């Protein structure tokens, strides 16, 4: 499937991809081997997808929060490069791509948010979150506003929920318990309600996204952005006169940003990893590789120690710093899709009124931490249960909610619908509405009693979880 004698490369639509075509330039000069990079649209949901079947890329970057699950998945080659190439590269950013003690990518850059301003409109940029309101008043009566960024994504919206105690997963002797999140607690909730109260006072849009906060500040017509490294170059390009520095504090706490290494792993399947490793190690990770990306969109502060010791000497990669070392790493363990998948929906629905602060953050809670449990009843309890036929009329009454063309009815299987329906119908939602479908099958009268069973057995599992 996956073409043997070049290299297709998948990289973020946020990164340096033409730096990087650059390298592979290099790389097919000195090899012959000619190296694609492309960036799909949705790409940490496109590679696993296509990766199960050993499709896809031979190399996917992202940040390595995403890898964890990958390698469990079986989607990623191990990484065993020598020592003497293993020195190059700071001891924690290889802890980052490290999962169940195998080194599962290559890690290229560390990314943090921080405060973005346009010095001519702000020549001194506020140092809390609760000025910020004040500020917006007096930069309106100049047809001006204060701060706009991406509230689509809970990346950006992570610093300030987590400045007051947000988090998570908790870190416990040594490992994640996947079974202790933090969004719901009084940190985690402060920060979201400071967050909705602007925009329930017409400080910021529930709706805007990277691109209009993006055009907005390159524009001149907001005075702040929140934004990572590489969002600087379309600025230098602007007629703005940027700084960039630490976020404010809220409740005068530190905001806290998820820290990111963007990373590069090889496909499992790839019949190109000798190359693949070559093209990674001596051509992307050296001065002259990284350079080339970062002049395209900068990287960050890079993991290859010689080319940081020339970055470190940038203000706007100390301030980059100064933010990560004030939040935390992002684990790379498999629930963290599951985590970012509720948190998603509850800033989303909490910005658009559709919840409120204190529901919003119950459902991310306990979805975050039970999703895995429900779809595990979902399949073993229901889909497992049921004979081809009744699963076949399943898929038919869900295909609506599901959007199942007649080959998706067709080829997908009980696990893969029981993805879906949770992603669709979240934690105890997905047995509710299975229970629902089947009331009146009567074939499955008997899988349905005991869904409900197994619907309270797991209530009071996860009662028993918070107190
Ligand atoms: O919004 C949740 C999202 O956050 C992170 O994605 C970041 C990424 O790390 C940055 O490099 C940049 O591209 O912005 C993204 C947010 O739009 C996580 O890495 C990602 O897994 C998660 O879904």
């Amino acid at each position: 499937k996956i073409e043997e004698g070049k290299l297709v490369i998948w990289i973020n639509g946020d990164k340096g991809y033409n730096g990087l075509a650059e390298v592979g330039k290099k790389f097919e000069k000195d090899t012959g081997i000619k190296v694609t990079v492309e960036h799909p649209d949705k790409l940490e949901e496109k590679f696993p997808q296509v990766a199960a079947t050993g499709d896809g890329p031979d190399i996917i970057f992202w940040a390595h929060d995403r890898f964890g699950g990958y390698a469990q998945s079986g989607l990623l080659a191990e990484i065993t490069p020598a020592a003497a190439f293993q020195d190059k590269l700071y001891p924690f950013t290889w802890d980052a791509v490290r999962y169940n003690g195998k080194l599962i990518a290559y890690p290229i850059a560390v990314e943090a948010l921080s405060l973005i301003y346009n010095k001519d409109l702000l020549p001194n940029p506020p140092k809390t979150w609760e000025e910020i309101p004040a500020l917006d008043k007096e930069l309106k009566a100049k047809g001006k506003s204060a701060l706009m960024f991406n509230l689509q994504e809970p990346y950006f919206t992570w610093p300030l929920i987590a400045a007051d105690g947000g988090y998570a997963f908790k870190y416990a002797a040594g490992k994640y318990d996947i079974k202790d999140v933090g969004v719901d607690n009084a940190g985690a909730k402060a920060g979201l309600t400071f967050l909705v109260d602007l925009i329930k006072n017409k400080h910021m849009n529930a709706d805007t996204d990277y691109s209009i906060a993006e055009a907005a500040f390159n524009k001149g017509e907001t005075a702040m952005t929140i934004n990572g490294p590489w969002a600087w170059s379309n600025i230098d390009t602007s007629a703005v006169n940027y700084g960039v520095t630490v976020l404010p504090t809220f409740k005068g706490q530190p905001s806290k940003p998820f820290v990111g290494v963007l990373s590069a792993g090889i496909n499992a399947a790839s019949p190109n990893k000798e190359l693949a490793k070559e093209f990674l190690e001596n051509y992307l990770l050296t001065d002259e590789g990284l350079e080339a990306v970062n002049k395209d969109k900068p990287l960050g502060a890079v993991a290859l120690k010689s080319y940081e010791e020339e970055l470190a000497k940038d203000p706007r990669i100390a301030a980059t710093m100064e933010n990560a070392q004030k939040g935390e790493i992002m684990p790379n363990i498999p629930q963290m899709s599951a985590f970012w998948y509720a948190v998603r929906t509850a800033v989303i629905n909490a910005a658009s009124g559709r919840q409120t602060v204190d529901a919003a953050l119950a459902a991310a809670q306990t979805n975050a931490a039970a999703a895995a449990e429900y779809k595990k009843i979902l399949l073993l309890k229901g889909f497992e249960l049921m004979d081809d036929y009744h699963f076949t009329s399943i898929k038919s009454l869900l295909a609506y909610d599901l959007g199942l063309t007649t080959k998706m009815q067709e080829e997908y299987n009980r696990i893969k619908i029981t993805d879906l329906m949770e992603k669709k119908f979240q934690g105890v939602a997905c047995l509710d509405k299975l229970i629902e479908l089947a009331k009146d099958m009567p074939s499955l009268k008997n899988l349905v009693n005991n869904l409900r069973k197994e619907k309270s057995k797991v209530a009071k599992k996860i009662k028993t979880q918070e107190k």
